[PDB]
């Protein structure tokens, strides 16, 4: 099928986005949708941002959600404090 959002019009205005908080660190921040793919109802959107020479990856059910997921995965990567959290998909088909 692949529901093919191409309305990118539509801002959902959701601040305090990990995709924000990549900007105030590291520039060189590329969000690409490498894949997309999922139902229509809550499709699975691939968003990979490569970060100096790591690409983190966020799948989301929209680019946007997708792309903060990327982002959320490159902040602990460069400050970590005691999340320990072992919240981390690990390739999820």
């Amino acid at each position: 099928s692949d529901p093919k959002k191409k309305m990118c019009k539509e801002r959902i205005p959701q601040p305090k986005n990990t995709v924000a908080m990549l900007n105030e660190l590291r520039h060189g921040l590329i969000y690409k949708l490498e894949s997309q793919t999922g139902p229509v109802h809550a499709p699975l959107f691939t968003i990979s941002v490569e970060v100096d020479g790591q690409k983190y990856l966020g799948q989301g059910r929209s680019k946007k959600v997708a792309r903060i997921e990327a982002a959320a995965t490159a902040l602990r990567s460069f400050i970590q404090f005691k999340d320990g959290a072992v919240l981390s998909p690990l390739k999820p088909a």
